[PDB]
This record gives C-alpha cells, sequence and structure tokens, in this order.
C-alpha cells in the first residue's frame, strides 16, 4: 500500500529533490534555493510529500530520510558555491519528528563543517504545528541549530497556531507566507488581508519575510507594494531539478 | 477548604464586582467599564481570580457564578445609562469552561432583553486559551453571542496562542494587548516590539486594540504614537466599586 513501499524507496532511489529559486524584491536577485523531497514510485508516480513524510514518520524512517535530504542538499549548495554563486541560502523543511529528535543539532552541525558552508548559508524550515508539540524542546533545538550557524524560518505561516511571545522569544529569522493565502490574493480580500497582516507582523517583529505561491506579475506587484521583502513560486520557477536549476541560475546571476 | 469554601461562596455573599473604566484615545473620553469579579472571604482576604476561577471551573461553581456575574453587570450597565452615560459599554470576562457551555448564548440573550441593553453595549471577553479549546464549538458560540448583540473581544492577548486565520474568520471586534507587556514597556524594549506588533497586527485585521495596565503618561504617548485605540489601567483608574466609578463618570461628563 506504498505504507510497504516507502519502506524501499531511498534504497531503491525513488527519493530524490527538487529546488526552487527565492527571489529578494531589494535587487530582484535570486538569493535562495528551497530542497523539496520528491517521491516518483515508477507505478504509482509522484507520492504527495503530505502523505509520505507522516508515513515515515510513525515508522520511525523519517530521521534516516531527513539525514539524506540535508547531506544532498548541503552537497548542493557546495556545488553552487564552487561555481561563483557563493552568496547563495539553501532551506530545507524539517518534519516535526525531525524538529524534537535529539540528534539533529549533531546531523546539522556535521553537514556544515564538513562542506565548509558560510554561517547563515542553510536555513531549516520548520512549521508552526512542529513548534507547538512541544515548545520547551524546540526551542533548545532551534538555539543549538542557530549556534551551529544555520538560519530558522517557519514555514506555512498563517494555517497554524503561533504565540507572538515565542514567534520574538525563538531565534526565527523568516516567515514565510503559506501559498493559500498568496495563491487567492487578487481574489479574496480576506486573503489579502491576512498577507497584508503577516507582511506587517514580520516588519513589526524585525523578521524578513516571503511570500510562497506567487504565480502572477500582479501578484508580485501587490506583495511589493505592501512591504514584502521576498517572492518564492511559479512566476519565478516551480520546483526544478539540480542540472535545471543550475542553468536557471546561472541564466539569472548572468547579467 | 479554600475549594470548599467556593461551592457555597455565592449564597455567602462574599463575591463582589468591581469596575475599570476604558479610555478612547480619539477623543480621550471614557467609553467603556470592565466588571471584575472579586472573592473577598471573610477568614482567607481577597483569593486571586487565577486562583479560584479555576477552581470554579473544576468544581462546577463557574456556572452560577458567571451568570450571577454578568446579571449584576447588566443591570449596574442600565442603571448607568439611566443616569445619562447613555453609550458606556461593559465588557465581561468569560471562563473557557463558560465559554464552552451550551448554554451561554442564552443565558447572555436573556440578560440584554431584561435589561433593554442596546446593542453593541454588552462585550464579551475570551481568552486565546478558550478558542483553542475547541474552535468549532467557541465559533459557533461567538456568532450567536454577536447575533444577538454582543461584542466579542480576545483577552490577554500575545501570552496564548492563535491563528491569524480564525482571528480574521471570527466575529472578533477587540484585542486587549496582555497586561504583562504594557508594564514593561519603557524599560524593556522586547516587549515594546511586542507591543508595537499587536496594535499593528489589529489594525491588519481592521480590530480595535486597547492596552490593559497603562501606568504612566509616557506609556500612554509611545502606544497612541503606534496607533493604538483605547486604554484602561491605573493611569485612569484602578478597578473601583459601582459608588466610586460612578462618581468618576460624574466627575468626567462635567
Ligand atoms: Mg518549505
Ligand atoms: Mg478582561
Amino acid at each position: 500500500e506504498l505504507e510497504k513501499d516507502l519502506r524501499d524507496a531511498l534504497q531503491r532511489h525513488e527519493l530524490h529533490l527538487v529546488y526552487q529559486p527565492q527571489v529578494d524584491y531589494r535587487d530582484h536577485r535570486v538569493v535562495g534555493v528551497e530542497a523539496l523531497l520528491r517521491w516518483q514510485h515508477p507505478l504509482h508516480g509522484f507520492v504527495p510529500p503530505d502523505l509520505f513524510i507522516p508515513l515515515a514518520e510513525q515508522n520511525g524512517s523519517i530521521f534516516s530520510i531527513g539525514e539524506w535530504v540535508l547531506d544532498q542538499a548541503c552537497r548542493q549548495l557546495r556545488e553552487w558555491h564552487d561555481q561563483g554563486f557563493d552568496d547563495l541560502r539553501m532551506a530545507v523543511n524539517l518534519s516535526t519528528v525531525q524538529l524534537h529528535h535529539n540528534a539533529l543539532p549533531r546531523v546539522v552541525s556535521n553537514l556544515l563543517q564538513v562542506y565548509r558552508l558560510p554561517a547563515r548559508s542553510l536555513e531549516l524550515e520548520v512549521t508552526e504545528t512542529g513548534l507547538m508539540e512541544d515548545i520547551s524542546t524546540a526551542a533548545q533545538h532551534l538555539l543549538s541549530l542557530r549556534r551551529a550557524g544555520a538560519l530558522i524560518a517557519i514555514d506555512d505561516f498563517g494555517t497554524g497556531y503561533s504565540s507572538l511571545s515565542y514567534l520574538k522569544s525563538l531565534p526565527l529569522d523568516k516567515i514565510k507566507i503559506d501559498k493559500s493565502f498568496v495563491q487567492d490574493l487578487l481574489q479574496d480580500e480576506d486573503d489579502a488581508t491576512i498577507v497584508r497582516a503577516i507582511i506587517q507582523l514580520g516588519k513589526s517583529l524585525g523578521m524578513q519575510v516571503i511570500a510562497e505561491g506567487v504565480e502572477t506579475a500582479e501578484q508580485e506587484a501587490y506583495i511589493i507594494a505592501e512591504g514584502c521583502n521576498e517572492g518564492q513560486g511559479y512566476l519565478y520557477s516551480k520546483p526544478l531539478p539540480a542540472r535545471e536549476l543550475t542553468q536557471y541560475l546561472k541564466q539569472a546571476r548572468r547579467l
């Protein structure tokens, strides 16, 4: 039922990473890339991450998959840095189980040393739900990750529960607006209100804000006018395999 | 013995209300009053509400106590309206267990009609913790309360967990900055950041913002500059018994 086929997946080389660029609106430059895990099974097609990551969390294999993801993402960043894009950031999502695994600080610190990555070049994305299960342990691990040189961002912001007390207290550097609000920006005006509110909440707390799911130039124009710092989504590029994002990044940085 | 004593505090008339005024910064005029429950035990003295309301929620006394508070508060609003303070609003705190009780909409609607109170004159204060206890039930009770003519405010904001999604979709009118962030305002700069953020979150979402715990004129100047709409705290008045708050209202509207 693929909850059984998931187990062979990494062994069968059925998992891979795709990469989505992130654009800074101060200079409209590509400044970061988000690594996204895919499972393309030869019989079933792509299996949604929202399906199989819960599966991996329940059978205790998510930490081993996450180790593989982090290694491949850090290696890919080192390759891109060596090609001249040495200010590029790499962002990697951490599932809730990973976030609360006490070996996560060691795994990340190892990779930052092994690939000799600059400070502030790896960003770890966590969700509001991940933080809420056990804010005590999450805070300890996030502080340790920041101490090792990683940045921390909150993914899918606005879809979970957050405490403003903890948002300012934690070592959080960036808020990512959930794409559900950005995608329907120009249509629903409660969605636009929440987009504007998240932007201003990031500004009020001294955090960068990135809009996910930017599909159209008119959406980009609206969020830039309201003060958003960065963007991600189809307007810039869908998620791409590494070889194709290398071409996109060289083309984007050419001029 | 404390939980035991609270079981019958209400027949023993050991509960009373005090009232704290609220000031609108658009014209620096008293626009509302918060009713606050007190329990002065004959042997123990004042028992903190943070102590006896969780006790009332476990032992089931909260329902009858809460109904008594709303009744006394609506009665006092009717008296002040008839004394010429026609537009005054009354604010009452609802505990989590109260907020999720099936009979809460009928209790509030009864009192609004019994005391012939105008629409938007009673404001019910709920906490983020109360909303997150069961967002489905909370949402339908809040919609019924608003449908009956009550206003809804989130009390102690910033100290619990909220969702921007639900803040916008619920029938909320007002956010109350938690007193702990305002008391630390001028000396502590991270709480100044939280205060600024809450005020701006309120503007962004189209909700009024009231600061609780305002103690000095410099704090008030800071929060108005930031866009705060209302204030409450020792700077205006500490909580007062009804006869002194009447004196306070009369003194101002001279
Ligand atoms: Mg992400
Ligand atoms: Mg209150």
